[PDB]
């Protein structure tokens, strides 16, 4: 029956519009196969569309904004896009049919309506690019009656292993069609859609802007070769019309010109599922989607006060749907440098520079081909999964769709290595290294990222103890389902805590250092003189000089996370061996964390480093890293330390800000130094585990009842408030949050993290 869920699962989420990279396209799961792309843009000029055309996803001043108004994975959703430099706002919406055996059909409605400033008259040329990988598929395109191109629709018919038979249709459309009195147009038609039927090697397919131009290109070229001159030229978005050429291929470019508002449809028409899909079938699923949506909405983010209203209620309908919608799948071969350098062991003063030495060996190569089906952090600007961040946005989305969040926990675990090592930053294919400089693609099999995928973990095993509708629960609706997926994911979560313990180890026993456990201590790899970019917090202050005997507390903490979590799955698959070692190892991290990162000076946790003297010492810099014990879940409510920690959190002067805790105290000598990254602005995912953590010392019985009640009130609020008088304001989720002015700051588009403001407000953890 696990099986039958499974497949069902795999069946319900194979077709997506999976290319979060680009405005609009569409792709299976499956890494080589049918992918779709949409490309628009005015043309006013002989040279102008090469700027103005849109494909990939950016954000700059000529885009007002553009995300999923709608989203959920199973159903399709509907996607605006606010175009200032080509005046046009877009609406893209799909739908998925299901039926047959090839994973169901989908369709697309593209509606392009100029605003108020664009000319009435503007000339948009729209794209819709289709291409297929794989050795033995085929796709074609039936020809046209007309002489020069298409009045009707166009149909594309293709075959392939993973997809049997299908149809692909994109309709005529409304709207004007300009038509060109020049001598061209007796040998090109007066203008009509075109579809031009071409091949490529499979591994370049992905770059559609340079094939699409390549093919623009001959056709001017034909134009000089054929006497079409400066003394009587044909109007520009005629000379930028392709030849009609259809045919059989492996990339099809389908290109209509529209003067003034314009709408058409794709059709994907699955031939296993009988009936081929129509216009009518897409209007209507699409009412259908909408309806569904609102109605698991109100049940699944039912929102608690003061947010109960209806501007709060879209806020948070635009965060979900950006978050969930930027789910994307991935596939191809990643840079990873498998020398593992001795350098890299990090056991000298000095490490860096050795570490620096072997990287400058570049010994890294390509390898896999992996997959991976996640949700991103940014759309315009890093358009792929990192691990930590994965933790977080799924904490939403198991909300909406446990089934989906597992979908990918298990995708993430998948590309787990030998030794228990998944990179941090997943860049899979020629397509996702193209946003990314080259010294940045290489993965390094010592760097480790906080496992915030437990977290998600952690919700599902609470929720297993206490037809899309019905496979969205599958998975605790059916105990022995859920049980069996974890037995599955088990040893990987054991690997992953083992590899932790091998490869970020601190040392203790080398060093006068005394306490409780000589095993518990801890060291994020990877750390520069400014930086520690493995614990996420890129330019946190750090112990410094960076030094082998550094301990990093955080880290200690996300191990305690980690085993608490092995605790609990470990029981429940009955593994009692494993248990009592995880047992033995809580107990020690627990007074490790006191012997070690405990500060009774200064009221806090702090990581610590050796002096020049050989001795331990504590280097405190008060902020998110101070309060890491809590953050993670691993004090008791009666706890004195954890008393201090809420003075610290509550302290106006230290952390916290009308808008959110700081990620530095306004007190510590690194406050708005350097870059500024994670030395003071307002971060939503760690604001988050703190709200979480009053919470639960608010709801339950204790001597900080009160106290955390009431922080728990203003943190929420505060939090809440400010990202949404952002969205207000400007129309984006920012990455961060200014503490002095409120203002978001650093890149747009995060959603990302800063949407689990959605389950901020819905409360009742
Ligand atoms: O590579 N870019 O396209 C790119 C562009 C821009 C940017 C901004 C404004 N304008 C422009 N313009 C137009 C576009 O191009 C450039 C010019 N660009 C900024 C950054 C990047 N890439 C940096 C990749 C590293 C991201 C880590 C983020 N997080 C750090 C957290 O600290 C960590 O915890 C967390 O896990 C991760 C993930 O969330």
């Amino acid at each position: 029956l696990h099986s039958e869920i499974g497949r069902l699962n795999n069946q319900s989420l194979l077709w997506g519009p999976y290319r979060p990279n680009i405005y609009f396209g569409t792709r299976p799961r499956i890494g080589k196969s049918l992918m779709t792309g949409l490309m628009w843009g005015k043309i006013e000029s002989y040279t102008d569309f090469q700027h103005t055309v849109r494909y990939t996803c950016e954000q700059n001043e000529g885009m007002k904004g553009y995300g999923w108004d709608e989203y959920d994975p199973r159903r399709g959703g509907i996607q605006s896009i606010h175009d200032i430099q080509n005046g046009l706002d877009i609406t893209t919406s799909f739908v998925k049919i299901p039926g047959g055996a090839h994973g169901g059909s989908w369709a697309a409605r593209i509606k392009g309506t100029l605003n108020d400033d664009a000319p009435k008259d503007q000339k948009t040329i729209v794209v819709f690019y289709v291409s297929q990988e794989g050795e033995n598929s085929e796709l074609e395109a039936v020809p046209s009656e007309n002489e020069f191109g298409y009045e009707g629709d166009v149909i594309l018919k293709g075959r392939s292993e993973a997809l049997g038979n299908y149809k692909l249709v994109v309709t005529k459309g409304k709207g004007v069609i300009p038509q060109s009195d020049h001598d061209l147009s007796r040998l090109r038609g007066p203008g009509q859609t075109v579809v031009q039927s071409l091949t490529y090697p499979d591994e370049v397919l992905w770059q559609a802007k340079p094939i699409l131009f390549q093919q623009l290109k001959a056709g001017i070229d034909w134009l000089v070769e054929n006497k079409y001159d400066v003394a009587d030229p044909p109007p520009p978005w005629q000379v930028y019309l392709l030849a009609n050429k259809p045919g059989s291929g492996n990339v099809h470019i389908v290109q209509k010109v529209f003067e003034g508002d314009f709408e058409f449809d794709i059709l994907f028409s699955s031939e296993s599922a009988g009936k081929e899909v129509t216009s009518k079938d897409l209007e209507r699923e699409v009412k259908q989607a909408t309806e569904v949506f609102g109605e698991r909405f109100a049940r699944v983010f039912d929102l608690k006060a003061p947010f109960q209203g209806d501007n709060y209620k879209k806020f948070g309908k635009s965060m979900f749907s950006n978050l969930i919608g930027g789910i994307g799948y991935f596939y191809g071969h990643s840079l990873v440098d498998r020398s593992y350098a001795p350098e890299y062991d990090e056991e000298n003063e000095g490490f860096w520079e050795d570490a620096a030495e072997a990287r400058a060996r570049h010994q890294e190569a390509l390898e896999g081909p992996y997959e991976l089906f996640t949700s991103i952090p940014s759309r315009p600007f890093f358009p792929r999964g990192f691990l930590w961040d994965e933790g977080f946005h799924l904490l939403p989305i198991a909300d909406w769709d446990i089934d989906l969040a597992l979908e990918i926990i298990k995708s993430w675990y998948n590309l787990m290595d030998e030794d228990g090592w998944i990179a941090r930053e997943q860049i899979l294919g020629a397509e996702a290294r193209s946003k990314v400089p080259k010294e940045f693609q290489t993965q390094y099999p010592h760097y480790a990222n906080p496992p915030t995928l437990f977290l998600v973990l952690d919700n599902f095993v609470e929720r297993l103890r206490k037809l899309d509708e019905t496979l969205s629960t599958a998975s605790v609706d059916n105990p022995e389902v859920g049980l069996e997926y974890l037995r599955r994911l088990y040893p990987l979560l054991r690997r992953q805590f083992d590899w932790f313990r091998k490869t970020q180890a601190g040392d203790i026993k080398s060093y006068d250092r005394e306490a409780y456990s000589t095993k518990e201590a801890y060291r994020w790899r990877g750390r520069t003189v400014s930086h520690c970019l493995t614990s996420g917090l890129d330019d946190y202050p750090r112990p410094q000089p960076p030094h082998p005997g550094e301990l990093h507390v955080d880290l200690m903490s996300w191990v305690g996370v980690m085993v608490k979590s092995l605790i609990s799955i470990g029981s429940l698959l009955g593994a009692t061996e494993d248990v009592e070692f995880y047992t033995k190892v809580l107990d020690a991290i627990e007074h490790n964390l006191d012997d070690l990162h405990w500060s009774e000076k200064e009221g806090c946790y702090c990581d610590a480093t050796i002096d020049e003297f050989e001795e331990h010492k504590l280097v405190c810099h008060k902020g998110y890293i101070s309060l890491f014990p809590f953050l993670t879940g691993l004090l008791k409510p009666d706890s004195p330390k954890l008393g201090k920690l809420l003075a610290l959190i509550g302290d106006e002067s230290e952390l916290w800000s009308p808008y959110g805790l700081r990620s530095l105290s306004k007190k510590d000598e690194f406050y708005g130094t350097a870059e500024n990254y994670w030395r003071s602005p307002v971060w939503i995912n760690i604001n988050y585990l703190a709200i979480v953590q009053l919470y639960n010392i608010a709801t339950q019985d204790g001597p900080y009842k009160e106290t955390a009640r009431d922080l728990y009130t203003r943190l929420r609020k505060n939090i809440v408030e400010t990202v949404y008088r952002n969205w207000e304001e400007t129309g984006f989720a920012w990455e961060q949050y200014n503490p002095e002015t409120g203002k978001g700051q650093r890149t747009q588009h995060f959603t990302g993290w800063t949407s689990l403001v959605v389950k901020i407000m819905s409360g009742h953890h």
